[PDB]
């Protein structure tokens, strides 16, 4: 019959408004027929559950593109039937029959197929339905993800094999992109391509189902004979599972879960799997709370300067004049004010209104945009003459991107128009993938997709010359930019967004997939907002690999200074090479995200239970299931439900394998199943990420007596959930970068630990913390919890000193910028806590970052543990704003103002010079202005050559504090009293490199008058800031050692080398900070540089946290040297406290270990010494912290509403609240404004400051009653700085105790 590939299935059509699911089938073979036999259209009203008979398929008629179903049952209007009408248009896919509108007794349907396309050029041989419908009649349509040219590569860890699926139809093999997808057999859909040979694995049998939770399933199966020899007697079949990505489920590429026979199994988390948008509206410009769909038909009424501002459709017998969405009509209708009006070609006088612009319905049904009119005229039956218009997503349209309406198939005075246009052409959800392929090696940028979660997108820092008018750059890596805080009112279908006071700006669109370029991943956004000359804003995010660093943000590296181009650069982790990694003790170490998935929280000792109709599976992660029916070492065991006969599905296995957000536990061997091959029963459980699913229930899915395959929606199979330690101040626009204080696994381990002493050996609560991540594995305290409180279980036994648990909080917020230029970082929703038990809740962790522009070392200090809020205090370098700090003077030495690091490019001062071979242009080059091989100009021998010799140049460089250093040379000709030829060099970090050579990045010559600049970037080791270091190290016993003093060095630490033959060599050495710029050394980070013979053995890299030992002892090993007999190196510095401060002495040498014994006073454990009046005597340095010069004034601090007077070391004199007559010796007051200004008494005078590991805590206690029990204390923390004594109120801790930090000069050890 008509439309031959449309009979085999039953098609469903929802009307979202009324909730009436219409079930259609063309030739009338319906299985759900409670309605009449051979039912064409069976209306199922969902709330009355009525099954009305709308179509008799035996009375099916036809028109040019139009199936009518004219039933026998009479309408409540006489001589009318309950008609239905299915209009047929061309898509690229089979589609689904969307619901246009309906009066009481006709129902109109748009249905855009391949079956309507009678030009079958590259036709689909087998094409199944691709839509589902859950209980509430919400749509899972996936038609726009059907690739009609080529196949989606399915990401597995096998470099040799490659599966190539194509959703809901056979793979177009002929006109395809890849060389190995042309090899494919015809009519295949799964196409395993093994070693220049493509098998037909999957064939489309049945259209996709919704069987599970909300995830769709779709199964391909190949039946018959001629199975490959891979399958070992199984039919090849591929089941793809379509998941919708929420905040819980991350990915956007299809992943191969089970490759353990020709039964393949794919979890594909696509945005199209999500509930498809049904948003209709009144005249034009439909939009909803979901701001992904953007329609406006004003540009179909706002006609170009070209003539005939109305449209004309060329029709059957008589042509239709029409002007939609409030445009000037045709003069042939004269005076109708009709947005469409039909015109008779017999007589120009008989004109009938076919639509009016009072009654519209611009309906966006499931990607298929429709525009309906109503109440045109009366026709020959009694039907109001209405008219529909079906828009098509036709990009390169005629009439300057508007296109013309074609008329298709009038029924019952209802005119169906099809319209190829661009201003009704939406990408609603992303169809494009975010994986690439460097031939073999795959990548996945799905982690850094903030994917329609409506939780804030990324904010790009300005590393690059922002000016006065500096803006918020809101990128989103793989999606339309999320409409959230500070990004709402942005033009939607933008990927990067530029927003200011003046207005938001589109800054590129996700037009094309990512591409692997130049040893990184480029991500080019074309088609942005309009720049100067009708050029659109391009944007090139270069996502680079950095292992474990998901918490960074894109730096803005360059611009073009005319707003046509903005290049970003992201030192991320989700743009690093995917690899299979394997784990032994039920712990698999993720490499490309720096996570370590332990699944021992899933080991239930009493069994799990999966129940299908035929079997009961008792399965257990990383351990034997205890059920007496099965063999004892059973990892999994199916018992029947009728026979109750056991079969052992593989013996106990603790071997996990992680690849691309799924952990495969395979269980196999065990008990065979009575075949002459003696094939053992194996099963494979796939743990894959669901951030709020707990331990999870495993699921069984397959369809034969076969090798069994489970998936397990864990919470513990999940990476860090990148949350971007970056905060932009709203009122100023100062970005702060905490993304280098994120300590990640794979490195030397460690955490940000901070002790609390107070009372001896009880409430020694040693608090671990980590910034914007989960913790590292630290035994016993939680995973996915950023801070855990490890108390001591030590009864003074040297062996009996260990740590045990509390669980403080999970990083979801990211840093928030607080008052007085500090920034607060909340961890909400920890473990259940004890308090004043009026309300017990989850723990929180407040950590306040106040910045000291000191040295590279950073150690957190413990503020308070108060009413389920553990406070903290970051004295770091990274908490200060982003500064670029250009130096026009001497060039190959630059100091970072925040970190205090010195980038020296003196080993890049190559006296032979660097040759940059360019594009038919030789650039001879050197960085410190050395190379006189070219023109030695007036005081400019500065290495400026485009070869025959361009110029000698004036020199300047800048840093950014965020992975950007550039040297902006400028030649002697300032070109015609304008700007000059100023050609630029850029730095980035390759860790494993020598000093190196340039690679010639693009030159950009634009003679505006005389401007040109030739950028040539080069990867060197001397280019990026080392991560802030924890030079303070604990031991298991609780002695808190601190070597931060040994890293403050005026000259780098030498060593008395007097032992080994009394040689004339030196031995440079450091502690927890790399050695500075000793020439002829591997200076990326070096522990100790030996100097002799110009044979400079660089014999160790800096170990951040040294090894521990006995009472008052450390040991520090530098592990990664050079060139010694299958050993890199080792240098042991025994940091053994005596109480001199001598030089680390050369002890002896053997087996390429150079060993030193450092008698320092830094190697003594930190003791909290409590001081006298204002002074602390001999706190392990033998110095005195006399802070009475800060008691010479009333010190006013402020909050927003509150005010906090106090006075260091005695006797606050004036206030609003010296309102007492007692012995009150008031040294504080917390205040308010005029209303509710009964303001409270001090922390009373103590004249006692306690020394805490380099902070000085002064405690003013014994105020008035606060809420219930505690008194209104105040506390001052004195940290090192050059007396920026404008106090940081440490905001929103305990409401009964106020923390202050003074960045004062007297608190510094001299
Ligand atoms: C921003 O990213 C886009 C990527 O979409 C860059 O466009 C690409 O620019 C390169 C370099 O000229 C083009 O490569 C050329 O390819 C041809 C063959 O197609 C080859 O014969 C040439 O030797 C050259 O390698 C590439 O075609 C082009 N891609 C486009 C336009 O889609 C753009 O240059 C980047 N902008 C930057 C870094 O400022
Ligand atoms: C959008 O529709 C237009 C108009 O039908 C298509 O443009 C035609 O394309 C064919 C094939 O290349 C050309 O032979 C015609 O000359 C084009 N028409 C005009 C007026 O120039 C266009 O191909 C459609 N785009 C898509 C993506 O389907
Ligand atoms: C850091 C700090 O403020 N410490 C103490 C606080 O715990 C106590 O309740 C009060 C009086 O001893 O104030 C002080
Ligand atoms: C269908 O409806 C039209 C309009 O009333 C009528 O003229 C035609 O005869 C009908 N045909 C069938 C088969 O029901
Ligand atoms: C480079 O330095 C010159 C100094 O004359 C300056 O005019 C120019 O703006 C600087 N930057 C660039 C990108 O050329």
């Amino acid at each position: 019959a008509e439309f031959p590939e449309l009979c085999s299935y039953t098609w469903e059509a929802v009307d979202t408004k009324n909730n009436m699911l219409y079930k259609i089938n063309i030739c009338g073979n319906m299985g759900v027929a409670q309605c009449g036999p051979s039912s064409a259209v069976c209306m199922h009203d969902l709330k009355t559950d009525s099954f009305h008979s709308v179509g008799d398929s035996l009375l099916k008629t036809a028109s040019r593109s139009l199936l009518e179903f004219n039933t026998t049952v009479n309408c409540k209007q006489q001589n009318h039937k309950i008609q239905s009408s299915i209009t047929f248009l061309c898509g690229k896919t089979l589609g689904t029959p969307e619901f246009v509108t309906a009066t009481d007794c006709v129902h109109y349907f748009e249905w855009r197929t391949t079956a309507a396309c009678k030009k079958n050029i590259f036709k689909a041989n087998k094409e199944v339905p691709c839509y589902a419908f859950d209980r509430e009649l919400k749509k899972h349509d996936l038609n726009p993800l059907i690739k009609t040219s080529g196949a989606y590569l399915v990401d597995d860890s096998d470099p040799d094999t490659s599966l190539f699926i194509n959703v809901c139809r056979d793979i177009e093999v002929l006109r395809a992109s890849s060389p190995q997808v042309r090899v494919c057999p015809t009519g295949a859909a799964a196409c395993l391509v093994r070693g220049d040979r493509a098998f037909d694995v999957g064939r489309p049998q049945e259209g996709l189902k919704l069987v599970s939770n909300d995830r769709l399933v779709l199964s391909y199966v190949k039946e018959g004979a001629g199975q490959p020899d891979f399958c070992d007697g199984h039919s090849p079949a591929v089941t793809i599972t379509f998941v919708c990505p929420s905040e819980r489920r991350e990915g956007t590429i299809p992943k191969l879960t089970a490759k353990s026979n020709c039964r393949f199994e794919i979890e594909w988390v696509t945005e199209y799997a999500c509930h498809r948008d049904y948003l209709e509206s009144r005249s034009c410009s439909l939009s909803s709370a979901q701001h992904d769909v953007a329609v406006d038909l004003q540009p179909l009424s706002r006609v170009e300067a070209s003539d005939s501002l109305f449209y004309t459709s060329e029709a059957d017998e008589y042509t239709y004049y029409l002007s939609i969405c409030g445009g000037s009509q045709a003069p042939i209708c004269n005076k109708k004010d009709a947005a469409v009006c039909q015109v008779k070609k017999a007589d120009s006088t008989q004109v009938k209104v076919a639509g009016r612009p009072q009654n519209l319905t611009l309906r966006y049904s499931d990607g298929d945009l429709t525009l309906i009119y109503f109440g045109g005229e009366e026709c020959s039956s009694g039907f109001q003459r209405m008219s529909v218009i079906n828009f098509e997503c036709n990009q390169t349209a005629g009439n300057n991107g508007r296109g013309a309406p074609v008329f298709t198939g009038e029924v019952d005075c209802t005119y169906f128009f099809t319209w190829d246009t661009k201003y009704a052409c939406v990408h609603e959800k992303e169809a494009l993938l975010c994986g690439v392929s460097d031939g073999k090696q795959r990548f996945d940028l799905s982690a850094l997709a903030r994917h329609s979660e409506l939780e804030q997108n990324w904010e790009a820092v300005d590393g690059s010359q922002r000016e006065a008018e500096k803006k918020h750059f809101f990128i989103n890596i793989c999606h339309r930019v999320l409409q959230t805080g500070q990004a709402r009112g942005c033009p939607e279908d933008a990927a990067v967004c530029a927003v200011d006071k003046n207005g938001s700006k589109n800054l590129g669109r996700f037009i094309s997939s990512p591409t692997r370029e130049k040893g990184n991943i480029q991500l080019s956004y074309s088609d942005g907002d309009e720049c100067g000359g009708g050029q659109k804003i391009i944007t090139n995010i270069t996502l680079m690999c950095k292992p474990g660093d998901l918490e960074s943000a894109p730096v803005l590296t360059t611009s073009r200074a005319d707003g046509c181009f903005y290049e970003f650069e992201w030192r991320t982790a989700a743009a690093c090479v995917l690899s299979r990694t394997e784990g032994d003790n039920c712990t698999v170490f993720d490499s490309q995200a720096g996570f370590s998935f332990d699944l021992t929280p899933l080991t239930k000792k009493d069994a799990y239970k999966v129940e299908t109709d035929k079997y009961e599976f008792h399965i257990n992660v990383c351990g034997p299931v205890s059920v007496g029916a099965c063999p004892p070492d059973s990892g999994a065991c199916q018992v029947s439900r009728s026979d109750r006969k056991s079969w052992n599905l593989g013996r106990s296995n603790a071997k996990l394998s992680y690849y691309d957000g799924m952990i495969q536990l395979t269980y196999r061997d065990g008990t065979p199943y009575n075949n002459e091959k003696r094939t053992p029963r194996a099963t494979l459980i796939t743990f894959l990420c669901d951030r709020d699913a707990g331990v999870g229930f495993p699921e069984y899915q397959e369809e034969d007596n076969s090798t069994y395959n489970f998936r397990w929606y864990t919470s513990y199979a999940c990476p860090e959930e990148p949350l971007e330690c970056i905060v932009t101040d709203p009122v100023t626009l100062d970005q702060y970068d905490l993304s280098r204080l994120a300590k990640s696994e794979g490195g030397p381990g460690g955490n940000w630990y901070s002790l609390d002493n107070g009372g001896a050996r009880s409430t020694w609560r040693k608090y671990y913390i980590n910034v914007c991540r989960p913790l590292n594995p630290v035994p016993g305290c939680d995973r996915y919890a950023s801070a855990c409180q490890m108390k001591y279980q030590g009864e003074q036994g040297s062996y009996s000193e260990t740590v045990s648990i509390s669980n403080l909080g999970v990083a979801k917020t990211g840093p928030m910028v607080e008052d007085s230029g500090s920034l607060l970082l909340e961890y909400v929703n920890g473990s259940a806590c004890t308090t004043s038990d009026q309300r017990r809740t989850t723990y929180t962790t407040r950590i306040h970052l106040v910045c000291s522009t000191g040295s590279l070392y950073t150690h957190p200090i413990f503020s308070l543990n108060w009413e389920c809020v553990v406070s903290f205090l970051w004295n770091t370098a990274a908490a200060c704003p982003i500064r670029i700090t250009t130096d026009i003077d001497q060039v190959c030495s630059i100091k970072d103002p925040n970190s205090g690091y010195v980038f020296d490019l003196n080993p890049l001062n190559n006296s032979r010079g660097y040759v940059v071979l360019g594009i038919g242009k030789t650039f001879l080059f050197n960085v410190c202005g050395d190379m006189p091989a070219c023109g030695t100009l007036d005081g400019k021998p500065a290495s400026g050559c485009e070869a025959e010799r361009l110029v000698g140049l004036e020199k300047s460089l800048q840093l950014s504090t965020e992975g950007f250093i550039t040297l902006n040379y400028t030649g002697l000709p300032s070109h015609p009293n304008g700007r000059a030829d100023a050609f630029i060099i850029r730095f980035v970090c390759n860790d494993d490199v020598y000093p190196g050579t340039p690679k010639f990045l693009h030159q950009d010559i634009d003679s505006s008058l005389g401007i040109r600049d030739t950028f040539f970037e080069f990867e060197t080791a001397l280019a990026c800031v080392p991560s802030p270091v924890d030079c303070q190290v604990t031991d298991p016993a609780g002695n808190e050692y601190d070597l931060s003093g040994l890293s403050k060095a005026r000259k780098p630490w030498t060593a008395v080398d007097t032992f080994d033959e009394g040689k004339k060599r030196t031995f440079y050495l450091s502690v927890c900070t790399p050695l500075p710029y000793i020439p002829g050394c591997h200076g990326t980070a070096v522990g100790c540089c030996l100097v002799t013979e110009d044979s400079k053995l660089n014999l160790g890299v800096v170990q951040i946290s040294p090894q521990v030992g006995a009472n008052g002892s450390l040991s520090l090993v530098y592990v990664n040297g050079d060139k010694c007999k299958n050993q890199r190196f080792s240098t042991r510095i025994n940091l053994e406290c005596a109480h001199t401060t001598g030089s680390p002495t050369f002890q002896l040498q053997n087996d390429c270990e150079y060993v030193f014994l450092w008698r320092t006073v830094e190697a003594c454990p930190v003791v909290r010494a409590e001081g006298d009046y204002c002074e602390v005597r001999d706190p392990r340095h033998g110095n005195l912290y006399n802070l009475i010069p800060l008691g010479l004034n009333d010190t006013v601090v402020r909050a927003g509403e509150y005010t906090y007077y106090f006075r260091v070391c005695g006797e606050l004199t004036s206030g609003v609240c010296p309102t007492s007559d007692k012995s009150k010796v008031i040294s504080s007051c917390q205040e308010k404004r005029g209303p509710q200004g009964f303001q409270k008494v001090a922390g009373l005078f103590n004249q006692k400051l306690t020394y805490e590991n380099g902070v000085l805590k002064m405690n003013y206690t014994g105020g008035d009653t606060c809420h219930k029990v505690y008194q209104r204390s105040t506390t001052i923390f004195f940290y090192c700085d050059r007396s920026t004594q404008a106090p940081v109120f440490l905001q929103e801790t305990s409401d009964c105790s106020y923390l202050f930090e003074w960045r004062t000069q007297y608190a510094c050890p001299p």
